[PDB]
């Protein structure tokens, strides 16, 4: 016939991105984290929006809070990633280096996704320095820029970097924070100290028992796997899910 018909419903299989195609993008807080009454960002946030009682919470794990310096995208995106992750573990690094970006530019750029991050330090002393140094980071609006810089310096590095001070403080420069001070003050003292107590006590408590770990939507993803597996879910969790409202009573 000689006319192009409307897509219509296909098996998941082979759905393609009809998903993210018919979601509604996010609208609100595209201006990245919202800044505390002296113009700093909130680096103390972790855990989820409300405590989990059952399977039937997991959405739970999404903050959506708009104050969160550890996210990026809309806080209405009709997708959240809730992410666990360890700067010294090389599955994570390849995660942010790989899949991140096709991440970033098919789905976050265009409000359907959004992406938070989660402390979870399994490989010691060095992996609870990275992260002290990535909410002081934080703490100036440049978390993600920092993260994206320590990943890609461990692009090719199939164990762990051990990075130190130095190391820190040149991503932090890369990242453009501003006060370099209050970063390398912040990076080594007792500041962050009970939040990535906090933080640690939290993912334990859900039982993620290794790094990367995702949580999709309402599906849950162990490791770093193929790029393409991610987009399955992200797509099939648009199809379900294709709007978020905030509710009036927030």
């Amino acid at each position: 016939t000689q006319a192009e018909k409307t897509a219509t419903d296909l098996p998941p299989g082979f759905s393609g991105k009809a998903g993210s195609v018919n979601a509604t993008p996010g609208t609100k807080g595209l201006d990245g984290p919202t800044p505390l009454a002296d113009g700093s960002f909130d680096a103390t946030i972790f855990g989820p929006a409300k405590e989990l009682k059952s399977a039937d919470d997991i959405l739970n794990v999404h903050r959506r809070n708009a104050k969160d310096p550890f996210a990026v995208g809309s806080v209405d995106a009709p997708l959240v990633i809730t992410e666990f992750s360890d700067f010294e573990c090389p599955f994570c690094a390849r995660w942010s280096n790989q899949t991140e970006p096709m991440l970033m530019e098919e789905y976050v750029s265009k409000g359907l996704v959004r992406i938070e991050w989660n402390d979870l330090p399994v490989n010691g002393e060095h992996a609870l320095a990275a992260a002290k140094a990535g909410r002081a980071a934080a703490a100036q609006g440049k978390f993600d820029e920092f993260r994206k810089a320590l990943f890609e310096a461990s692009r090719n590095v199939s164990g762990h970097p051990n990075n130190t001070l130095k190391d820190f403080e040149r991503f932090a420069r890369n990242a453009g924070v501003k006060d370099m001070e209050r970063f390398s003050r912040e990076a080594q003292d007792s500041t962050y100290d009970e939040v990535l107590a906090k933080a640690a006590d939290y993912a334990h408590g859900l039982g993620v028992s290794g790094t990367p770990a995702f949580v999709v939507g309402t599906q849950y993803i162990s490791g770093a796997q193929p790029t393409e597996e991610f987009i399955k879910v992200i797509e099939s969790e648009l199809k379900k899910s294709p709007t978020f409202s905030t509710p009036s009573s927030h």
